[PDB]
């Protein structure tokens, strides 16, 4: 194309979910109230499940695996050189895996954080000089975790600076200072009453005294303790100096928070999704950005439809339609014939998208992606879009060197019609 | 008078150069030659230096308003406010999101705050209020990752700040430390009152002596992690750790440390004491502006000298002018080396070129040796700049990487050196 990060689809398809929602019926209920209520109840059971565990579920073999084959260093660090043998060894020794699991207690994430493959915020890149394998693909980033997320704590490093914890959707190493310990009193009170869904990214949570507590993004849920015509008060978990959780009430606007679940309509979905439009891609939520699957999970959270964290798992949600063996144009035709706008996920290995309906005769999809795989002059590349966009099923059609003769469409295996 | 055959074979492994075999990566070797237990300054002079270190460190708590004028706060938001460079997706910064940073910064109200704080966890001063990066040219040598140009400097926990502004949403503060100012996440700062500051500045300070020193309460609660360059009040060695309460003010939690982890400041200035601390840094990866809580050339030297109470400013060029400066810029390379050998004071002399600064350690096999954390050797292949990356704290000659292919320059870092600075000033 002409300029960086552009393809013709971004002019053909409006980067505005409202256009597709108008066509779908902006105020149409995509699920009946009772069924959406059931879905929301399930969402809450999944979210708080770590608080009912009595031990961590991850076997030590899986905890040990990322420390390397015979513990040897993996890949490249932040200096674009192979990970230092001594510093790598020190990560493993401090992990104290001979004692795993050494902890069994319940907590809550008090600030946006991450689950890491090993207990460091320093990165690992498999191959800095190869397209798709250098920065920003920090392979130690398993997933971002939003503030307010219940965790079960199963292990700590010897120095106590890192914990190995389990959320409803993933497990990994997390900085200890991002977790507050919760007791029965706290948990009971926290789960009683209604919850609110955060409706805008980068929503600052400040106490009535002006103290800044944390920032919340779409996908975040907090207890709702009051609501007026334009205001909503939420309870924000905060870590006290002694390590336990307290709650601080925070006043937000009705533009920033609503009682969960928000009604599931294309118009309501478009309003939330448009807030993500153009957001940079972050592998496993690096930089508090989003990737293909965290985009979809966070988009559906305010409506109470639970999705797992990874793309391949999300594809197994709802009602599957296999399309793997079809010719590319037959695949697009089947998506068009059977896909349910705003409620269907389109899946290929390593990528997942939301189907929005037909736009000017082509299937349209919302997704946050990295790049189109290319080869030019005999060298592998990526044509990077790197952000949340609306495209066709073949966004890379115009890109020179596109490795997929039939694009992403050609690689698609199935559609997943929500909910299950 | 035949010039040297240019090197064409790369060193046997990535990140390696011949100097790393010629020079022991172990500061004790150079310390033992210098006199490991020999005191490098008279006591009273070191005491005066340490008193100055403390004066400077606590200066923000003596301010009544922030000293940074609004024009300096506004400038990094771009020429006519237009986006700068590339973001974490390696594409030009988004116009809308860029504008949102400026409009949320509420510069029309600057300075909106006037209060004193302390940094409770290792943090950073940023050019603009985001932890997302800016790269000037992702595809170009020295201009892509990991050179996040929004990273002004790391700030270690326990640092006094004066708070002069906040974003409209209160999530970011504009603050001034003793050595730098910039945007910092609000939750990394706890508010301090007169009573706190008085108790806090009273009594003795301890210097942390080991990187990655985990600070945990007696109850087992993890508080934060402290590195070399960190100083905290002394109550083994019980340090008073500042912690942010839910109401935003600082409290202190005592943390019991070993004599290996903390000592009363200042530690006596000897080559052996410097060698022990610097050996803790050896091999540590390079991070521009302290990215990842790593160190760069100048934060390396500042943090190394902190336990001894020798204040260094944050920027390399400023550190060069902190000591007695000897200009060597007009000398040819061999005469420069001879001058460093003749006038340089081992373990007390900084060697400066534009964009890099090192510590002179004395002579090793007839060559000036130096300790430094560097990124790369400048190379060129087919017209295009490259870098042969060492990217970590090393000991080398003044001309490391003459064995690197594509390094056409005969004179190395030495050739670019402008002067030496003999501490203390
Ligand atoms: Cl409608
Ligand atoms: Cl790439
Ligand atoms: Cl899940
Ligand atoms: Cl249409
Ligand atoms: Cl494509
Ligand atoms: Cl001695
Ligand atoms: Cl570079
Ligand atoms: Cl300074
Ligand atoms: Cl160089």
């Amino acid at each position: 194309p002409s300029r960086e990060g552009h393809v013709a689809d971004l002019d053909r398809f409006p980067q505005d979910l409202r256009v597709y929602a108008m066509k779908a019926g902006a105020d149409r209920q995509l699920l009946p109230f009772t069924e959406q209520a059931a879905q929301d109840a399930r969402w809450n059971r999944r979210f708080f499940a770590p608080w009912r565990m009595t031990r961590i579920s991850v076997p030590v073999k899986d905890v040990a695996a990322p420390f390397g084959t015979d513990g040897r260093p993996r890949g490249y660090a932040e200096n674009l050189l192979p990970w230092d043998v001594t510093r790598w060894g020190a990560l493993a020794s401090g992990a104290a895996l001979d004692l795993y699991p050494s902890q069994a207690w319940k907590g809550i994430v008090v600030s946006n954080s991450a689950l890491r493959e090993v207990p460091t915020l320093r990165p690992m890149f498999t191959a800095p000089t190869r397209a798709g394998q250098g920065y920003p693909f920090d392979m130690f980033q398993r997933t971002a975790v939003w503030m307010g997320t219940p965790v079960f704590v199963g292990h700590a490093t010897a120095d106590r600076a890192w914990l190995y914890v389990e959320t409803a959707f993933a497990a990994g190493w997390m900085p200890a200072a991002d977790v507050a310990r919760v007791d029965d009193a706290f948990m009971t009170r926290y789960e009683s009453g209604s919850l609110a869904a955060i409706l805008r990214d980068d929503t600052s949570l400040n106490g009535a005294d002006g103290t800044h507590l944390a920032t919340a993004h779409i996908g975040t849920v907090l207890p709702l303790s009051g609501a007026s015509q334009v205001g909503r008060t939420v309870l924000v978990p905060v870590r006290a100096p002694e390590g336990h959780a307290v709650v601080v009430p925070v006043l937000l606007t009705s533009g920033e928070a609503a009682q969960k679940p928000v009604p599931l309509t294309p118009g309501n979905m478009a309003e939330l999704g448009n807030r993500m439009m153009g957001q940079p891609y972050g592998w496993g939520g690096l930089y508090e950005d989003r990737d293909c699957s965290s985009t979809l999970r966070d988009l559906f959270t305010p409506f109470g439809l639970w999705l797992p964290r990874n793309s391949a798992s999300q594809a197994k949600a709802g009602r599957y339609v296999d399309i793997a063996k079809l010719d590319a144009d037959d695949k697009e035709a089947r998506i068009v014939a059977e896909g349910v706008p705003f409620m269907t996920l389109l899946w290929l290995r390593g990528h997942i998208t939301l189907y929005l309906g037909l736009h000017e005769g082509q299937a349209a999809m919302f997704h946050n992606m990295w790049g189109i795989r290319t080869h030019r002059g005999g060298v592998e590349g990526r044509y990077v879009l790197g952000r949340a966009v609306v495209t066709s099923t073949r966004p890379g059609l115009d890109v020179p060197g596109n490795d997929n003769a039939d694009g992403l469409l050609g690689r698609m295996q199935g559609m997943s019609i929500l909910p299950g």
